[PDB]
């Protein structure tokens, strides 16, 4: 599987830990869209079965769009942080 580079989830944005926290809360999440599943089409995260990922926005102030800035998670609590819908993706690493 291809090359991604990893990030300290201290390091992310304010915003991006914010979606963090709240997936480790199980919500209530702020938008309808969610949770849910991300289909990986691009393969730029490791390849997995059916609903192995799901999506979470990312809440950008910078406008009244909901934007483009996301987590990705994996079924086994795989943590991807992506700004930019998907078409990059770091690996959050929980330990910095």
């Amino acid at each position: 599987d291809p090359a991604l580079a990893d990030v300290c989830r201290t390091k992310l944005p304010s915003q991006a830990q914010d979606t963090l926290a709240l997936i480790a809360k199980n919500g209530p999440y702020p938008y309808n869209r969610d949770g849910v599943v991300f289909e990986n089409r691009e393969s730029r995260l490791p390849k997995k079965g059916n609903g192995y990922y799901h999506e979470f926005t990312v809440v950008t102030p910078g406008s009244n769009d909901r934007g483009t800035r996301r987590v990705v998670t994996g079924g086994y609590g795989e943590q991807y942080w992506s700004p930019d819908h998907y078409a990059t993706f770091q690996e959050i690493d929980p330990r910095c």
